[PDB]
């Protein structure tokens, strides 16, 4: 971006004046104007505008005509002003964008809520009130009085409609609980800047729909430029939002009103207004006096003259107000008024001519107030400005408004904040003191107007009287600021690098262009355009730059050249591209000015001290022209030793006048010099921002000691109160007095905790105190805190701090939430190696919370680490706590990794077999290198391997290699694969499949997880591929199973999931596959594939790799190279941290790869859905609209035609593509597809499909890389796993050179992240924690027996390697074979006692182990212990269905079963639709949530698509679940119990509740013709076949494709007639066996599996055989079976004594509802 640029002094071309840079050259004064000249005293009289008539339909509008909702905002006024009646068609009837240019005191207020009202009726319910949470409206006002008065005002119009109002502006920030619960939030410009400046703007900006900015020509006005920026933002947001608001303008009679239209991008047809000055609210007969030299008695005199004889002219009913520029010239004006009213003859006196009562009877009765209110109340007089109380300013505003009081003398904050009009208003004086410039200046324009605005009641008075006193020279500029001829200009040119920078951060600007870009979109361009000479331009570099490319470029390359002197922002000459520092971002959300940036970072020193400390605050430059006057240096002297902080920077120049007032304020030292107070009061508002700003500088650089001594010092200026004085001060209702009593005695304020009530009183001498100070010292925050730490590797320990509160929480003093930041210091506190801000919600306050962090650590370990928990806002509010690592090994470190050399490429000629080559040469020429190493050993070694390399490095044909010679080697081999995921497994499956069974024509089948059907499976398969739960079932009993003991080879792949959650299990089944091969003799070739692993020799070792075969390559070594970029985000709140990184995903687009495909992984579906939107958002505004669109419309008409999703629908034709687990497979693959093409360039993806997708990109962009656990009510990192599987899809070598990835995460995980993904990752197991099950499966299978060979298992596993190199991560001590073999001796003795209280397994003596039935069949279904625990306990001889649903819904499998955000209210609002309610629920519990799904289920509800996935997660083992308890409610004997229990199991195949209609199971049905049915006739499905055809075709009333859906159905359902015999009846008496035989025949053969669509898997008959005694409950004998066509079952059980022993035979099924049969029949 090179173009010719030139460096300018900016001083030239400011409005050093600012405010009032009169650009009117001369003031018409308007007719009927005398200038009667007295030297001095003279009066420039113009006269009041007279009336003008209502001609053009001009009419005040009644407020019944109004629409009829608005009138509720107008009550109280039975008309509107003639401005209000065109302005009420204009705002209420049109969403224009308007700008209402009328004089002061006009109304507006009323107009700007009627602009509201417009969306507030837009947003209108049939009967409900109003959508509060679906509209947000802002109101900018200039002042902060006048923002309060705003607020009241418009709560008090508007409260109605039931909206809530509320004002931000205030010295809180980051508390945002009540921008959430407000509708309209008033505020300041510099507030909403920096509210909006900060990230996550769209937090606050999403549901804006109205802006409203009142007293716009503040444009004129030093604080202009942020109105500008203000505006900018915004319009450039509803440019990239595509959602537009609406933006009202109120500003007064003054010009250059069109250019500001054009500003607010109003059509000067439909929303531009001008009303002159005869529209004033009350016609202003006005007088501007001159002075004609220095003479200050003359000045003040000549004042109190003018005073003096206007009063008296306007004696009865009415009220000459006076307005003065300081508290000192109030009491002055009401002094001098009543002295020389003394002086001259005492006269003036009974202005309220009731002298004896009327009114001074009032003042007198109402007479119990101080200050200077009680001598002049009864007189007539007041005063009024900020140093009073609430009750006395209000009083003196009623008793004005009563007319009561007469003559009122106050500041500019009763004109801005209380609607308080006068008959005559006299502004005494226009001189003001500024303490930003130093000095005195003149006043401001809204000040002026504002105040003689005011004069004039609007009601009660005919004409009003303005009157302003000033200098001579002045006089033509204050009558251009009344009589609309003042213009209004830019001061942006001062404030632009400031404002540059801000949007630098804001990475709105990230080069010079788009910076004048933004510049053109400021008031600034509008107005250089329209008047240049006054801007530095010529008429002829205007004809040359007619849209000023070179003054904009000028203006931003002085800006830049500025930030980057400062080190705000690094700025290349040649590119002109920006790039944020940390000290800029800081600097713009803390707004402060970048020479203040430069002091900080050359002063900031970790050895600075709190003396140095206040020296650096002093020094700000917000502070660099303040100066020492010599009427206060005797003031600041007294200051300086009363303060506790030496002040040694100097003596008394403007840095220890800084410094001291900064003392004196937080010693709360009282002042008497009033410009001593002023310059204090401006020092003090900006000392919390200034000293927060210091404090994150030091923090995100890790300098702790200035880290404690900056918070410290920002909470003692929150507070106003040092850290010497007690923290019981911050309680701010209790006395001073106490807490005085308190410091005076040296007894620390912990030991207060440790203190009985009464022995508080004692100390303190107050008894009656004790109580409430002891409730007061529990109220104050301590948190406590406990350690868990484990070593990762030599260099990084995993930390597990447990957050406990220890106080009580009261919404008063906490409020909704308490911050804290918690720091990892070294040994000696002065670096800060971790830091993290934790939040402590209202909700949560009594809950555990548990942290889980990383840090660094490097030899000579030192003895200990510190954590310091600090508050942010509460003083001495710290808990520590030492990490001793006195006791801890460091791991043993890992060797380097097999180095890849530079070999030339294997071909794919030297697979020798044509038919091998064929489908590597469709692909590729040559093998990439690590493929060509591994060749040698993998496809010609028949070797034990394991190769090591990044994720999507190409490995999986490396198993593939090996599966060649497989199958060179054996006809039907087979070979076994085993990927953790399931869909992994799937795509590996698809790909296999075509390319050997479909192509070679060797059946490949990948496991199903159905016992019987996969077993077939694994005979037929020459490839049998699965995850390993699937196979685990199948190869725990490989005595029986002879097919898992002939397997040629086995091949793992991604084995580094071994350390992740269903680790165990991969572990375990890797293990056992080993110790076969060990038995067999028969060497079964393994095979592993996994990231680069860093103790890869052990899993090596695990396997039986030799080293000739261990393949771990660095990560660095990948096939296509990778950029990995880590980007911190230092926001907490993940809502609002999503919405910050929205931009910078794009721009990550557009910097590495704007052409080149990108996927972008989000930690949710609604969030894949907005990232797609806000992407395709923001091309429209940069207009690249086809950026990321690389064909036609037209050629994906045909395929979206078929998409479902809408807006995937509008996604996709505008070029990005999202995938989230909300819609079809079918849409999946789709989208994968047109993405592998190249038509979509872009794909967003939900994070639970980074393992399901075959799709690879140039760029990967991972967001938040956190996710929302309900259970814990808080957010969890994503496991490493998922983060490293998305990095890998960044690298395709097909066609880029490099692969590119940038990782968006909150900064407390940042560092974690770039030290695990630039080396390779270190795995351990997690068997220790899920070894039972196994244990309990293999004493089944007699594979274990006694404890010595519990121990000699231990030996195959990953976790007998690991236990020796990394001790304390198994919390064992020692690394000799004695630590060892007792830490598995305990482990084992634990199991098995576990095991034992479980009643699974029975131990004698210490060795033998026996299963138990418990064991047993918790072995034959694959479940966990502790669920047959469960149901055993739980299981009782009267259990119903309800009660069958809970004890299944509590099962721990369920567990896992998530909650995730705003879930609980959904399982809320799904409780009470369920027929079945269950009493205390709560609703983060999995279980409850599972029986909810459940019953919602057997309902036949449909809901929410994550809880659709959760309802089918837990129906894939309910019927398992079901299964189990069916046995143990027959191993107790209960009978009706597992009648019931096996009627649940055919009601949750087919989704139907126990007493509806069987009819409702045939397909293509809803209740209306089952009602028909049931009161026709028809109750059963026995009554559908057995009718006639045409009879019930009619009958039916149905399509003819549903007939033929409905008969599949009727015919599936199994027909079957019962046979049973008592084999030797007449043999029969007591105690003697007793045999029934049972026999079935099914008419039809094995047409197709169990028909459920409501049931995810497919299922097949299962049948199930009872004898039972339906007197005493009692289940005899039972059978399962499978049933094809013919059956044979016997039944064997004991007698009794003779007896009527009347029995029933019971036939029921597991899958359908009414092929259930039942036969009485009797044996004696
Ligand atoms: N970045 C780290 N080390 N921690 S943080 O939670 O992300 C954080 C949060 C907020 C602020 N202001 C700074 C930092």
């Amino acid at each position: 971006a090179l173009a010719p640029r030139q460096v300018l002094d900016l001083e030239d071309l400011v409005f050093t004046q600012g405010s009032h840079f009169m650009a009117n050259k001369r003031c018409q004064l308007p007719d009927g104007s005398f200038r009667r000249q007295r030297k001095g005293y003279e009066e420039v009289h113009v006269p009041a505008l007279k009336p003008k008539p209502f001609g053009s339909e001009e009419q005040l509008l009644p407020v019944e005509k109004l629409p009829k909702y608005a009138q509720a905002g107008f009550e109280g006024f039975k008309t509107l002003n003639r401005i209000q009646s065109k302005l009420y068609r204009a705002a209420l009837e049109t969403d224009e964008n308007l700008l209402l240019c009328a004089p002061t005191g006009a109304g507006k207020t009323n107009v700007a809520l009627m602009c509201m009202l417009r969306e507030i009726g837009k947003h209108i319910n049939m009967d409900g009130t109003i959508n509060v949470d679906d509209f947000k409206i802002i109101y900018i006002a200039p002042m902060r009085s006048l923002v309060q008065e705003m607020v009241g005002s418009f709560g008090k119009r508007l409260a109605t409609y039931g909206i809530t109002v509320a004002e931000l502006t205030g010295d809180h920030q980051l508390c945002k609980e009540e921008i959430s619960a407000t509708q309209i939030i008033v505020c300041t410009p510099e507030k909403w800047d920096i509210i909006t400046r900060k990230g996550g703007e769209r937090t606050y900006t999403q549901l804006v729909r109205l802006i409203i900015l009142d007293e716009i020509h503040l444009l004129h006005d030093d604080r202009g430029p942020v109105l500008e920026a203000l505006v900018a933002r915004a319009i450039r947001n509803i440019e990239m939002t595509q959602e537009d608001v609406r933006l009202i303008g109120l500003s007064a009679t003054l010009p250059n009103y069109e250019d500001v239209a054009t500003f607010l991008r109003v059509d000067p047809a439909k929303g531009l207004f001008y009303f002159d000055n005869s529209f004033r609210p009350v016609p202003l007969e006005q007088t501007y006096v001159g002075i004609t030299e220095k003479k200050a008695i003359k000045r003040f005199q000549i004042m109190n003259e003018i005073v003096y004889e206007k009063i008296m002219e306007h004696a009865g009913k009415n009220q000459v107000l006076v307005f003065v520029h300081s508290r000192k010239e109030t009491g002055k004006t009401a002094r001098a008024i009543r002295d020389m009213c003394l002086e001259k003859d005492t006269l003036g006196l009974f202005l309220r001519e009731g002298s004896a009562s009327t009114e001074v009877l009032r003042t007198e009765a109402e007479q119990c107030k101080n200050l200077e209110l009680k001598d002049l109340l009864p007189y007539g007089f007041a005063i009024h400005h900020a140093g009073m109380t609430r009750v006395d300013r209000t009083l003196v505003e009623d008793l004005f408004a009563d007319k009561h009081i007469q003559v009122l003398v106050s500041t500019a904050t009763l004109a801005w904040g209380v609607n308080l009009p006068a008959h005559t208003v006299i502004i005494k004086g226009t001189q003001v003191y500024s303490p930003e410039k130093g000095r005195w200046t003149e006043l401001g324009a809204l000040d002026i107007l504002q105040m003689l605005g005011r004069a004039g009641r609007p009601q009660y008075d005919t004409k009003g009287e303005g009157i302003l006193i000033t200098s001579h020279g002045e006089l033509q500029y204050y009558l251009s600021l009344l009589n609309q001829q003042l213009p209004i200009e830019s001061q942006m040119v001062s404030k632009l690098p400031d404002m540059l920078n801000a949007e630098i951060v804001l990475g709105n600007v990230q080069n010079a262009k788009d910076a004048v870009n933004w510049l053109g979109y400021a008031y600034l361009y509008i107005r250089m355009l329209r008047s240049p000479t006054l801007y530095g331009i010529s008429h002829d570099d205007l004809k040359g730059d007619p849209l000023l490319d070179q003054r904009r470029l000028d203006l931003v390359h002085t800006a830049a050249l500025m930030l980057d002197k400062n080190n705000l922002v690094k700025y290349d000459k040649k590119t002109g591209n920006f790039q944020v520092t940390e000290l800029g971002r800081i600097a713009s959300h803390y707004y402060i000015t970048n020479d203040t940036v430069q002091t900080y970072n050359q002063l900031l020193k970790p050895t600075l001290s709190e003396i140095e400390l206040f020296r650096v605050f002093s020094l700000s430059s917000e502070f660099k022209n303040i100066t020492v006057r010599e009427e206060e240096k005797l003031e600041l002297q007294k200051l300086l030793e009363r303060v506790p902080i030496p002040v040694k920077e100097s003596i008394e120049e403007p840095s220890a006048k800084i410094n001291v007032l900064l003392q004196a304020f937080i010693s709360q030292l009282k002042l008497e010099g009033f410009a001593l107070m002023a310059d204090m009061v401006y020092v003090t508002q900006s000392a919390g921002r200034l000293m927060r700003a210091i404090f994150e500088i030091v923090l995100n650089r890790g300098w702790a000691q200035l880290t404690d001594k900056t918070l410290n010092l920002c909470k003692m200026i929150d507070k106003r109160m040092w850290q010497s004085m007690c923290p019981l001060r911050q309680f701010r209702k209790l006395p001073e007095e106490v807490v005085k009593k308190i410091e005076k005695k040296n007894f620390p304020f912990e030991r207060l905790y440790d203190l009985n009530h009464n022995e508080i009183g004692e100390l303190i001498r107050m008894p009656k105190m004790g109580k409430t100070i002891h409730k007061y010292v529990h109220l104050f925050p301590k948190l406590e805190l406990s350690v868990h730490l484990q070593p990762i590797t030599r260099s990084t320990l995993k930390v597990e701090l447990t957050i406990t509160p220890d106080f009580q929480w009261d919404e008063k003093v906490h409020g909704s939430s308490e911050a804290f930041w918690i720091l990892v210091e070294d040994v000696d506190s002065e670096v800060i190696l971790h830091h993290e801000y934790f939040l402590l919600k209202a909700k949560y306050a009594q809950d555990e919370h548990l942290i889980t962090f990383f840090v660094p650590v490097f030899e000579p370990l030192p003895p200990q680490y510190f954590i310091r928990v600090v508050s942010d806002r509460w003083l001495s509010c710290e808990t520590q706590l030492p990490v001793s690592f006195r006791h801890l090994i460091l791991p043993e470190k890992y060797p380097p990794p097999t180095e890849l050399l530079d070999l030339q490429p294997l071909p794919v000629s030297a697979l020798r077999n044509s038919a091998f080559e064929s489908l590597y040469q469709d692909k590729f020429p040559f093998f990439n290198p690590i493929q060509t190493q591994v060749f040698n050993t993998v496809y010609n070694s028949d070797d034990n391997v394991f190769v090591g390399a990044p994720t999507g490095s190409g490995k999986t044909i490396c198993a593939e290699f090996a599966i060649l010679r497989m199958l060179l080697q054996s006809s039907e081999g087979r070979c076994v694969y085993i990927t953790p995921m399931e869909a992994l497994a799937e795509q590996v499956y698809m790909d296999w499949y075509e390319k050997f069974q479909d192509r070679l024509n060797k059946k490949v089948v990948l496991l199903t997880g159905e016992t019987s059907t996969d077993l077939k499976l694994l005979g037929k398969g020459n490839i049998i591929i699965s995850t390993p739960e699937k196979w685990d079932i199948l190869s725990r009993r490989w005595k029986q199973r002879k097919n898992v003991q002939n397997i040629n080879l086995f091949v793992v792949d991604e084995v580094h999931l071994i350390g992740g959650e269903n680790g165990p299990v991969l572990e375990v089944i890797c293990s056992r596959m080993r110790y076969i091969s060990s038995q067999i003799e028969r060497p079964i070739r393994i095979v592993a594939l996994s990231s680069s692993l860093s103790n890869a020799k052990d899993v090596a070792h695990w396997l039986g790799c030799s080293a000739t075969s261990t393949f771990n390559f660095h990560p660095n070594v990948r096939p296509v190279p990778l950029e990995l970029h880590i980007q911190g985000f230092n926001i907490s709140h993940t809502q609002t941290r999503l919405l910050s990184m929205a931009k910078p995903v794009y721009h990550a687009i557009t910097k590495h790869s704007p052409k080149k495909p990108v996927i972008v992984f989000v930690p949710s579906r609604k969030q894949t859905r907005l990232t797609a939107i806000d992407i395709l958002t923001t091309c429209a505004a940069d207009i690249q609209r086809q950026r990321f669109l690389h064909c036609t419309e037209k050629d994906l008409i045909p395929y979206l035609e078929k998409l479902s999703d809408s807006t995937l629908k509008e996604t996709l034709l505008n070029g990005v593509g999202y995938l989230h687990e909300g819609l079809s497979p079918m849409e999946r693959r789709l989208v994968e597809q047109l993405f592998s093409s190249g038509a979509i360039q872009v794909v967003v993806a939900s994070r639970s499909l980074c393992w399901g997708m075959n799709v690879a990109a140039h760029l990967v962009i991972i967001m938040d890389t956190q996710y929302y656990n309900g259970k814990i009510h808080a957010y969890v990192d994503y496991p490493i796993y998922d983060v490293l599987q998305m990095v890998g899809h960044a690298n395709r070598p097909l066609q880029d050179d490099e692969g590119r990835c940038v990782i968006m995460c909150q900064g407390s995980k940042k560092d974690f992240f770039k030290k695990f993904l630039y080396e390779p990752l270190p795995v351990e197991s997690h068997l220790d924690h899920c070894m039972h099950d196994h244990f309990n499966a293999e004493i089944v299978t007699k594979t274990i027996e006694n404890k010595q060979d519990a121990v000699d298992y231990l030996t195959w596993t990953f976790l007998y390697r690991r236990m020796t190199q990394n001790p304390n991560y198994y919390n064992l001590q020692g690394i000799s074979h004695r630590h060892l073999s007792d830490h598995l001796s305990e482990l084992v003795e634990q199991t098995l006692s576990d095991l034992e209280q479980s009643k699974c397994i029975s131990i004698e003596d210490e060795m033998d182990v026996a299963p138990l039935n418990l064991g047993m069949i918790a072995a034959y279904y694959y479940i966990n212990y502790t669920t047959i625990e469960l149901f055993s306990m739980s299981l009782n001889a009267k259990t119903k269905v309800r009660g069958l649903i809970e004890i299944i819904s509590n099962a721990a499998e369920y567990e896992n079963i998530p909650i995730r955000h705003h879930e609980d209210n959904l399982l809320r609002q799904l409780a009470q639709k369920v027929p079945h309610k269950l009493n205390n629920p709560k609703f983060n519990d999995p279980h409850v949530k599972t029986n909810l799904l459940l019953q919602a289920h057997l309902s036949r509800m449909q809901l929410s698509a994550e809880l659709q996935s959760d309802t089918e997660e837990i129906l894939s083992k309910a019927i398992r679940l079901i299964q189990a308890c069916v046995d143990v409610l027959s191993s107790n004997g209960w009978l009706s119990p597992a009648l019931a229990a096996m009627e649940l199991a055919q009601m949750v195949t087919q989704a139907m509740w126990s007493k509806d209609s069987y009819l409702k199971q045939l397909p293509h049905f809803t209740s209306e013709h089952i009602k028909r049915c049931t009161d026709k006739g028809v109750e059963s499905v026995f009554d559908i076949m057995e009718m006639e055809d045409e009879e019930r075709n009619a009958l039916l009333q149905l399509t003819d494709s549903q007939i033929a859906d409905v008969a599949r159905f009727c015919n599936r359902y199994p027909n079957i007639e019962l046979s049973y015999e008592v084999v030797d009846k007449d043999s029969i008496r007591s105690g003697g066996p007793v045999v029934v035989l049972v026999q079935l025949e099914r008419e039809e053969e094995v047409t197709g599996p169990v028909i459920a669509p409501l049931f995810p898997q497919k299922r097949e008959e299962g049948w199930w055989v009872v004898i039972g005694d339906a007197k005493s409950n009692s289940l005899i004998s039972i059978k399962r079976l499978t049933l094809q066509q013919k059956a044979k079952v016997k039944l064997d059980f004991v007698a009794p004594a003779t007896g009527a022993h009347n029995y029933t035979l019971y036939f029921m099924s597991d899958a359908y509802m009414g092929c259930d049969q039942e036969y009485k029949f009797s044996v004696d």
